[PDB]
Formats: C-alpha cells, structure tokens, sequence
RNA sequence: UGCCAUGUACGUCGCACUCAAUAGUCAGUUUUCUGUUUUUUUUUUUUUUUUUUUUUU
C-alpha cells in the first residue's frame, strides 16, 4: 500500500483486506466507487468474503500455513508456496463479473 | 844538717773515570641506494519495532 500509494496512478485508489481488519473498512471494500481500486488482499479474500467487482488477480503464490512440528512443540506459521488447489481457487476469484486473467509470479513447472 | 868519684843516647810526604746512528715487500674491474620533523588529545555509555488463517451445545 505505502509502495503504491507512492507510485500515486491516476484515477487510482488503493485498497486493503485481510483478518484483523474494521468491521467498517470491510464494509467499505464491499461498497461501490468510482475509478480504479487496487485491492491487496489475504487468504481472507482466498477463502471467505469473496470480494465484488474484481476483473484481474496476481498470485505471487506465497502464503503463510500454520504448522506443527514435534521438535520445537511449538505453533509456527511459515512461509510457504502455495498449493496448486489454493493456486486454482486463487486464480478462480476473478471470473466473476467478466473475463479474467490471473497474473502468477512464477513459473508453471513450479 | 858537713859530703855526694870519672865518662856516658834522638829522626822528612804521594792516586784516577769509562761506551753514538746498518734491507727487502708490484698491483687491487664498473656502478649503487641509504637521510629526516611535523600536527602531537591516541578517546569519551546505551536501548526496546510487527500482524496466514479459520470453526465450537
């Protein structure tokens, strides 16, 4: 957002989504606008909220996934490439509204 | 308190200071660094920093 906000697009807004969010934001993501919004979302939007009005998405593949290892017996959540279900789903929230295109920021052998 | 017999033997002398000067043996390639003063103090205690994600009579 600070990258972007930086960049200042033209007729541009940029807008975010993930757990810990306002009740009020959440909100405003779901209203309507005018222009462009730039929407830099989470496994929130991957999963549950299922945000409106989005006709492209880039997947960097790139989540964090809880974890659970018996040497440390300690939860951590590391940084892990996504699968290639959470890659369909991912490239799935697009379609919506009209034609899609899901931009990954790797390769198709990986 | 008177007397004491006669002749009877002599000379001259020495001492010192000393002694010097002597044989033969030619030569050693060119070039070089090395070099000097001056400000001096070198050294002084620090800190809290980011967030997958989702459900429970």
């Amino acid at each position: 957002a600070d990258a972007l906000n930086k960049l200042n697009l033209r007729h541009t807004e940029i807008l975010p989504l993930y757990a810990r969010l306002s009740n009020s934001e959440q909100n405003r993501v779901f209203q309507s606008h005018s222009g462009r919004r730039i929407v830099l979302a989470t496994n929130v939007a991957e999963t549950s909220l299922t945000v409106p009005g989005i006709k492209y998405v880039i997947d960097p593949g790139t989540a964090r996934i809880s974890r659970y290892s018996y040497r440390t017996k300690v939860q951590r959540l590391p940084i892990e490439p996504i699968s290639q279900a959470s890659a369909n789903q991912r490239k799935g929230r697009c379609g919506r509204v009209s034609e899609g295109i899901c931009i990954r920021l790797y390769s198709e052998d990986d």
